[PDB]
């Protein structure tokens, strides 16, 4: 039995995993899974307001005993800076549990009224590997002369060796296991003069070790232009910290929504729980209106049993089943608002829920 | 009379730079204005093959004694790395010149095919407003350990007070004289823990001075995906280094190409001459079959017009002229490839400047 750790955290959050958690319960009774889901109220702003941090000291003793994370959204900016909320939650557990490798699949389905104008379902599908654990992302530095015309801010941006070459290696391997065998590496090497020409060192470096994949650098300015112009020329993006965040929120957009894009933050290494959550945040202005699209909850749940299985054909079924049940309801038009439907949260997942059990 | 300083560059500046002094120079005819160039073969790569460095050591004194600077573009990675390229030219005349405001206009044009989806002229009509001297965009820190497996590379991004203030007043005074009056700050307040909480707190100080402009601040991997979902609600974009740069690419590339966004990097108080620039960088890929793009160029040059002007009204008309002709050429379809046309560089500059003497 695979133990889950349910933390639905702030928002819509609170909204869409419920969903995900039905469809996941659905799939283990068609398929035989033994799954145990359990649940915390922390990592939330609300837990914060109580306690004066976002989740209690004991945090990584609990998760330890569980085999993954299931996880919401976390930020409530009119009462927690997003700063405090998401360094003292989502980051915490990426980073003291190694989670270095983010994985965001980009993909746009029939039935989806596309952003972009002349594209065919086959020329939006592409994975983000993002790089988790260092980067920009950063609380390094500081303030200097505070409060006065002399005011100085500065912020640190840390790149390793050990970092960068493992993110590169794994985009690397991912790549010669796809039928594409490509790699973009996203960079800014004019701009940012030390992190990244050492970006683009290593990947030169990685990149002789693949003599079947191809690959390309692409300044992010560009490469950003290009999902929107030709996001058929992708199939394996890899990127900084930063870099991938925004590239995993554009690309979904010119598929028509984030409402779908589901994330693994994953340690490959599995000495540490890996975390399952949306690529979407907390969405405060439309929570408590029931409207958020729950498919990325849903498939960041496929994707854990994916992950969870590793040998067992039960769990690869039944990831598989759950993708061709989203396949199917964004087809009928049995989705949110942000898709062009009327349907509810609630009313999604019972269809994606029921059309799964009807497989 | 105003003196111009005329600096092709690397690539297709070479190609693009003689269009916009074509049309200059009808447009000097049309209207009576007084433009002397004098061209300089330095800021480039093959310069920095023959002497080591990218310009000499006199360059500023050499600059000093022009009115305005018009730039092509700069970069050869196969013969000179872009950071070396970038920071030995461009970059020294931002920082130098303290032309701390880039102002980045974009457009959706009638007769242009879109990228985006049922879109149309009067959805895509903004600025952008990018931090030009600080930010992310920095040549300091360094490596540690190199070439062992403890390889440790740090960048410092720095935020002023005065850098951030001066940059925010002109967003906000840009919008205060605008229809709409809004301004979007492009931020990242939840992974940039010290620099981007900052940005957020003297964004919130200067709006209170403008009760008449409306104002949100929006994550940047969200805008990206705003930028192709709902352009319609972006009128003035404010910026860093970075985020600015990026929005830039991505604006046309929905608007339909990369190759018609201008760039102007200002001194507002003209204690240094500003630079006149495309958007776009020096296309080695296309670099010989002249099929780039040289309205980026001739728009650059409309907004030098209008800069060096002042209160001389015949400079405004130049302007407006330029950019009427812009739009005429744009609408019958005598356009390059990346607009869908099958014109040259030399037969779309030369339509541009008989349509202006035609008006
Ligand atoms: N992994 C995480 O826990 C992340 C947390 N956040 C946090 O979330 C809060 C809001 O940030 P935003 O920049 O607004 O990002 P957001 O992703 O929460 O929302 C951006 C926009 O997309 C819409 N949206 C998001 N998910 C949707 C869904 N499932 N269905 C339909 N529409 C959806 C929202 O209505 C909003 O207009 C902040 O506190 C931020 O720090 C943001 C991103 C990731
Ligand atoms: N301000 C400047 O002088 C800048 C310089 N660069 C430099 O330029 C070099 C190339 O960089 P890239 O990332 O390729 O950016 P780029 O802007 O030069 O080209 C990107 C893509 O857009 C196309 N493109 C660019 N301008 C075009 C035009 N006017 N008409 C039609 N197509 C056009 C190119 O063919 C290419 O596929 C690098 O060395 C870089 O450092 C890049 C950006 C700005
Ligand atoms: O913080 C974010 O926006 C993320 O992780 O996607
Ligand atoms: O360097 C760049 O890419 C720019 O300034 O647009
Ligand atoms: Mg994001
Ligand atoms: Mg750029
Ligand atoms: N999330
Ligand atoms: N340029």
């Amino acid at each position: 039995s695979f133990r889950i750790a349910a933390i639905p955290g702030d928002g819509i959050g609170l909204e869409v995993l419920p969903e995900g958690i039905r469809v996941l319960e659905a799939a283990a009774l068609k398929h035989g899974l033994a799954l145990e889901f359990d649940t915390f109220e922390w990592a939330s702003c609300d837990y914060y307001l109580q306690h004066g941090k976002m989740m209690p000291d004991d945090w990584a003793e609990q998760l330890k005993q569980y085999d993954a994370i299931y996880f919401g959204a976390v930020g409530w900016p009119d009462k927690v800076p997003d700063h405090i909320s998401l360094w003292g939650s989502l980051l915490k557990f990426r980073r003291e549990f190694d989670q270095y490798v983010n994985i965001r699949p980009v993909r746009l389905f029939p039935g989806v009224p596309c952003a972009l104008a002349n594209r065919k379902v086959g020329d939006i599908d592409f994975v983000v590997v993002r790089e988790n654990t260092e980067g920009e992302y950063s609380s390094l530095g500081g303030i200097m002369f505070e409060n006065t015309e002399n005011e100085i801010v500065i912020q640190e941006s840390i790149f390793t060796r050990r970092g960068v070459d493992r993110i590169l290696k794994y985009a690397f391997d991912l790549a010669e296991k796809r039928e594409r065998k490509h790699v973009t590496s996203a960079t800014k090497s004019n701009g940012m003069a030390i992190s990244m020409p050492y970006w683009d060192k290593r990947t030169e470096a990685m990149a002789a070790h693949y003599p079947h994949v191809s690959w390309d650098k692409q300044h992010i300015d560009i490469l950003c232009a290009r999902f929107v112009l030709q996001p058929e020329r992708f199939d394996v993006v890899v990127a900084s910290n930063l870099f991938g965040d925004i590239l995993s929120d554009l690309g979904p957009a010119c598929a028509g929504t984030i409402g779908i894009a589901p994330s693994a933050n994953l340690n490959p290494e599995r000495n540490f729980p890996s975390l399952f959550e949306p690529v979407h945040g907390s969405a405060p202005d439309i929570f408590g209106k029931n409207i958020a699209n729950p498919i990325a909850m849903i498939w960041s749940g496929a994707l854990m049993l994916e992950f969870l299985g590793q040998g067992d054909e039960r769990y690869q079924r039944a990831h598989d089943d759950m993708l061709n049940a989203i396949e199917r309801v964004i087809a009928d038009g049995s989705v949110t608002p942000d898709m062009g439907g009327t349907l509810s949260t609630q009313q999604v997942g019972a269809a994606i829920s029921d059309t799964l059990a009807r497989l």
